[PDB]
């Protein structure tokens, strides 16, 4: 029996190696195996990878007339002890088990072990939309001990920053992915104690020209048509009016769309400002038509009893108006 | 063999400590990590945090020649006895397991326990719509004993309001979340007594301004450019007609894009008051305009056989009473 | 230890109480704690209750120089014998179990037993959507023993109609709820016999003028806007045309949008038929100046080489029929 | 005890009554509980049924001086032999476990033995949305056993077409059910053998009249407004344009709220060609407005320098075409 | 006790058979049973399979008068030793478990063993968008060895291209699966070694006719619809801007109800592009209208104090520059 080369019945497995004397450091290193999807109302991402530890028990070294080692299953865990690391911030999580647990454990005959497992982990993140599309997002991921402080077991990364593989078609797809790197950081816990804890970090961002054309281009291309009535003579009322008010149904369904698409986050973006003075410039150009109406028909009564000025003002004003609009929104926002 | 220190087969631990005599005290502190989400349709939140628990029980102490500690996993809580506490009102919870089960137990050398796991639940919340968007909720999530009475066991908050902590980043994406608090009240059941309960209270508002820019601004501005018609003469009946009945189209679009992004909750609110008395003040625009018409139409065929004096109260009696009903609205919903 | 009170292993429990005789008594009580959602498409509603039984078993009784009785946890169940209750008709069901089971055992030093457990289940419920939104619906919730016959157990509500409790804020966000009452019936298995049922009664109602605001005012302000086209000038073609073609596509507009919100029930609906035929109302009014327009091009033509009567015969004609039609529609649907 | 009336230590379970000789038959019946609900877009449904099986075994009787049977739960199973059935080509499934798990074993005094469960399952089903809404399909689910062939264990209905029995208010929300019933077939595996295979169908069908309300209607009633062009006068541009431009329009929002409303299922169905004919029509109907304007005018200038005849052509060919087109496709699509 | 005949008790099935030696064989066959589902925001699909195993265990053998195999369930599993396979690169799988787990074991008498199990699984598949609707994809299916070396288990097809078996019912809504085979590559981890792994390949495809007609017919034919315009007397204003203004339009919501039909990716595409230019065309028209009208006011206005040939130019130019822009956007995307 390969379980009767080690002495599981003659040491007690729930206490830590080592245990009344220094702490017993142990090395961490992950492979990150895909993105599995994101949620921004929900704020939170998902991930699977691989989780490999690495630490020395002098306990489990067996009698050896070479220098083979040997495999466990899952099944070996139970009797002895291993470290109890969990997630910080986490929604939810589960390890596989198909078509058995995936579970490996290897120990070299002078004691020393590898413990590696597959797991699906979700995890939060606080995103901010006032930029929106124009923003950026960071994430990361924390690891640390659930009962064993500083004083009893000490976290580190195995190999620095070559801890840390990622898959090679790794990717989303609404999002680009890049700079990943590993940081870590001291916790305090007032019941406790100090605890170790790792991160793992990324960024995320976005693919601005099918925003542009999506969003952008339209309220431009319908704002420069409302301009074309300044053109028209003034005594065709019936071609002035309805101009107008059709520019500003087109304008209203266009806003309504790019709503209904957009993710329901209930706070002002940078694009709903850009739409709104949009509509209140198609708004003010019907405004300017109608007192051009009502003077023109006064006068010709008074007087009963060529270019209006304003059309003139308006034919230069209300470029210039928008043309330093737009100067001062892609300065702000660059 | 550390669980050989513990007399655990030299006790009845199906009892509680102290058992025919006074109840045992148990104090409670709770850690929130984070809201994970809201359901307005359902009216249930989400949430994640840590749950500890201090009382004393002399059996399980053992000797020593120094003050250490030791440090037990989920294993031993089935060999001991623990407090059966349990959500009120509750939809769904779970223990987080990975990985392994997140639980710890720590005994003093004089028999104290402290006892902690990490839990994620869903718990109600009638929620009230009248006063949508300018309402305001307010939620709780409930603690007690399943099995114990007030006799046997009594529950209380370890440190008063200093029991409770909140992650300095919780966040919601659609609210703002505020004062947060504790309390405790007895409850009663017919079946077997008096039962001690805590509480955890907190407030939810929304931002006002998105909704004001996303909601009453274009309605306001339909209504607006449907007076220009007053000012345009009345011989120009292809130009008044379809100005009208295009405004009447926009504003009907507009009200159904509204309608499509609104949680569905099916009874009247106030901004759907507001949209509807705008949607009935463009339809007598229309109107009047046909009733001009119909009058200069009589007069001319009976003279066959200057602005007309409904215009002109139209332009002052209309914006007049659009004042009043905004002044009424807004001093009803503040 | 409190279990060798019991003499649990001088006992065979995988037989009922007073097996060989008359069937045993069970009470039952049921307390709703709420109501968790419903679905109109699939049909079916989730609740939350505590189930609590009552018997008689000689086996536990127990010697007591008092009357205190002892308390157990769900690990003594599966040593006893037990209902086997089961709901009728469900789709989904779970016993809730955090921090542990949620399950309580009482027995008295006589042998009397009390058995609580908290349990949530989804159950069925055909729906009739003919009469909507005027429609009204009722649910029930079905209890019954699995394997027991009424030769052998006895089901029945302890207290009558004061063994159901309803919790003071049960509500749903789109229905209202009335009317809970309890009754039992009894049920014929052809491979076995007869069995006991319990049945939980209650109905459910919708807001009526939300959807009447909603729904039925924009057609019938669309089919009364039709209208004003019989009051204008004949000889003014360009603004007869556009004003019903437009009047047309609002009225689209408006049946879409209202489709677009309703639940995906795919047979007729009243508010179906009162929209189609406001929908017939606004084409017939067109068909009416298509008709004018060539009758007066026709004759002026042959004269070639005043107020129409169509015109008069339609303004009578057309609000009569509405008004009939709303009459007959109101008294088939109440 | 009941179980040392059956020698179970005093046989071997792991194998087959009867194991070395002829195949033992196994009788199966079905009573089906309620549809669950149905999904187009994957092709599956959901279904709710009790399963009993029937044989007999030597090996569980036992003396008895009377003719009574002894009633046993899911605990016993694992200590006995039952049949290994699964489903085929299903999803998930899972067998109800509330209160207790829904297990019943009834064992005759000569060993007659009754096993029944209740368990819901999803199965696939292929359907082809061709000629859509007027489609017609038809499902099955399978039962099989897992591990023994033919030459070991024979299976088949215990009643013939009497085994199966259907709930009485079994009704689907968009959807009517009809003809349940059973056949049976033989199926081969290269691995093992031939199999005996279960069956159990049913067919589904649609509401016509509400898609043709829905549907079919508005769209004829376009195309017939569109015809009202050709009898307005020929010189009232202004009236005959926008007539044109907004049918055009009205048509589009109809066929795109057609399509949101629809089930996403990405070929060809008969609507869509109904619905992009009619368009076809209203836009050859603008074209001959253009073509008449262009010739008027041309002939006016060359004159400088009555009803027109395409018009009268129209007038007739138009709905002739409309007319032979509808006969052709529902003498193709019934 | 059929357990007995083979020596359980005698042997270490902690060990690979042939443990020190070379490594062992496994033979592998698959039988694919249905597609579930596909995602294309997550990128990923679903699949229902069964799996075999073939290998020899000489420590298996037992001994018999005839040639007869012995067939066992899934608790055997448990003690002895069978392969350790998973599937990489996946989010999710489960082994079916209704009415009991489906697992069969096999065993000759000469220790040949045959091991079937069925899974459901859902794995990732990396998508590229850039050529919708006219886009290819292509997927595969990973399986491997957790824990065991190539020096160890040598995993290998056992019948080459016939060990992969599909259901002939096999099919997608929305897809066209074709071109299944299999293929073998080695794979390296720094942290042990090298390892065998099998793929299993198929591709999908679209229909294309229907995005066709869908898509690019509406917009070809609002495009020639702009073209009426040119050959419309220029002295009818309110004939020629309203036909320009409402086909703007109706470009406008063609595109909306496009975009919201279609899959949410969120960068930029072919049909948008097609979408896009054609909505460039339209705007165009309207552009030289308005130029049209101001030159021939100016023209008018001073010889106070025919067709024009911007029409006459531009007849010729729109069509001939719509179809360059078709060939050149052919040729590109096929
Ligand atoms: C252990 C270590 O070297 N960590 C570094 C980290 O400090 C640095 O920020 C990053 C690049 O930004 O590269 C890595
Ligand atoms: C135990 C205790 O001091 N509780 C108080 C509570 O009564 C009070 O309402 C709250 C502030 O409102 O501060 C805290
Ligand atoms: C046990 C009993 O009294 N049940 C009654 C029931 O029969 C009656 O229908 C209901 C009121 O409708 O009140 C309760
Ligand atoms: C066992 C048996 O009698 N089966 C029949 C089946 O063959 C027949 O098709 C059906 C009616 O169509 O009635 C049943
Ligand atoms: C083991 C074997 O023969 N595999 C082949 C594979 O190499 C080839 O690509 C495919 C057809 O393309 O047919 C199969
Ligand atoms: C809530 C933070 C300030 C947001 C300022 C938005 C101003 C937009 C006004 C648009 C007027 C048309
Ligand atoms: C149901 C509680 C009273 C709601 C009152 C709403 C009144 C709105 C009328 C709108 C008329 C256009
Ligand atoms: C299917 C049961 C009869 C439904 C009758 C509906 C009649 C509505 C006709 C509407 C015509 C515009
Ligand atoms: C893909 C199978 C043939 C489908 C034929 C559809 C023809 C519809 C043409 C509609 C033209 C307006
Ligand atoms: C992002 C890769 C290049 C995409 C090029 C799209 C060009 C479309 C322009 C449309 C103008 C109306
Ligand atoms: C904001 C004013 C709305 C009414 C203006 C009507 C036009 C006035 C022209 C003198
Ligand atoms: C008619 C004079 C020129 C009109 C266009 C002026 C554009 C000004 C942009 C700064
Ligand atoms: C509510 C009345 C609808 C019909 C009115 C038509 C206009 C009348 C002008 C005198
Ligand atoms: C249902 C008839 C459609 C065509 C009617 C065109 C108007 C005719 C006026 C005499
Ligand atoms: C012009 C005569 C009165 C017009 C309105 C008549 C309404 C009739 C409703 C019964
Ligand atoms: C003006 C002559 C009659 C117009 C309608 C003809 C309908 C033909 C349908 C076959
Ligand atoms: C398909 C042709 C589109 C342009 C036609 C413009 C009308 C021509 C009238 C002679
Ligand atoms: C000469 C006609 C000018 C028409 C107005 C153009 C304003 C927008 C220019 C892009
Ligand atoms: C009026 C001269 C012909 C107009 C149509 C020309 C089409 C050119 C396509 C290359
Ligand atoms: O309850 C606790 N007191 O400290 C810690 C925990 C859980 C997470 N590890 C540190
Ligand atoms: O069934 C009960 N009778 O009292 C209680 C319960 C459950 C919740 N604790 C108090
Ligand atoms: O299979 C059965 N035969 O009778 C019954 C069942 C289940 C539900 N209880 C009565
Ligand atoms: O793997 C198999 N070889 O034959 C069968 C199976 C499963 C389903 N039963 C017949
Ligand atoms: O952790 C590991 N080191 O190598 C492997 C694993 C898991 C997958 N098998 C090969
Ligand atoms: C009218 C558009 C101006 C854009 C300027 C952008 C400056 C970075
Ligand atoms: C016309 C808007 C009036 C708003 C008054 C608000 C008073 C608090
Ligand atoms: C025109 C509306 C009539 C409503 C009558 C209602 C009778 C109960
Ligand atoms: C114009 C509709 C004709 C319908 C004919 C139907 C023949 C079965
Ligand atoms: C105007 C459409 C031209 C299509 C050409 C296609 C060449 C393969
Ligand atoms: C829209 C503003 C017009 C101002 C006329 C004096
Ligand atoms: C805003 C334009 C004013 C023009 C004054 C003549
Ligand atoms: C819209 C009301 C008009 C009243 C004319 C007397
Ligand atoms: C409602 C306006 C009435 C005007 C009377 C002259
Ligand atoms: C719409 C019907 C008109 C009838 C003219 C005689
Ligand atoms: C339907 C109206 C008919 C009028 C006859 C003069
Ligand atoms: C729409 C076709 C018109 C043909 C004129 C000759
Ligand atoms: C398609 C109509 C042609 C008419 C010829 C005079
Ligand atoms: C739309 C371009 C018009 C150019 C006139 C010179
Ligand atoms: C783009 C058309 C130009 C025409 C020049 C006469
Ligand atoms: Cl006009």
């Amino acid at each position: 029996k390969s379980e009767q080369l080690l002495r599981i019945d003659d040491h007690d497995f729930s206490m830590r190696p080592g245990f009344g004397g220094p702490a017993i450091p142990v090395g961490v290193d992950v492979q990150v195996e895909s993105l599995d999807s994101i949620s921004e109302v929900d704020m939170d991402f998902t991930m699977t990878l691989y989780l490999r530890h690495y630490w020395k028990d002098e306990r489990l070294s067996f009698p050896s007339t070479n220098n083979l080692s040997m495999t466990f299953d899952g099944r070996l865990v139970k009797k002895i002890w291993v470290p109890d690391m969990f997630f910080v911030h986490s929604k939810r999580s589960f390890i596989h088990d198909t078509t058995t647990d995936n579970v490996m454990l290897r120990v070299q005959p002078d004691g020393k072990v590898l413990y590696s497992l597959r797991v699906t982990v979700t995890a939060m993140c606080n995103m901010d939309f006032s930029r929106f599309p124009l923003d950026t997002q960071t994430c990361s991921l924390e690891i640390e001990s659930y009962a064993y402080t500083e004083d009893d077991l000490m976290l580190y990364w195995k190999k620095g920053n070559d801890s840390l593989k990622t898959d090679e078609r790794i990717s989303l797809s609404q999002f680009l992915i890049q700079e990943f790197h590993t940081t870590t950081k001291l916790a305090f816990y007032s019941s406790t104690g100090w605890y170790n804890r790792l991160y793992i970090n990324f960024t995320l961002r976005r693919h601005i020209f099918f925003f542009l054309l999506q969003t952008y281009f339209p309220a431009t291309l319908m704002v420069m048509l409302s301009w074309v009535s300044f053109w028209i003579d003034r005594r065709a009322v019936p071609a002035r009016v309805p101009l107008g008010i059709t520019t500003v149904l087109t304008m209203s369904t266009i806003i309504t769309g790019v709503n209904a698409s957009m993710p329901r986050v209930s706070y002002i973006k940078a694009v709903d400002i850009y739409l709104w003075v949009s509509f209140v410039f198609v708004f003010l150009s019907v405004l300017e038509y109608a007192a051009v109406n009502y003077l023109t028909t006064v006068q010709e009564r008074k007087e009963q009893k060529d270019t209006h000025a304003i059309d003139k003002y308006s034919r230069i004003i209300f470029p210039a108006a928008y043309i330093l609009f737009n100067l001062i929104y892609w300065s702000i926002f660059s």
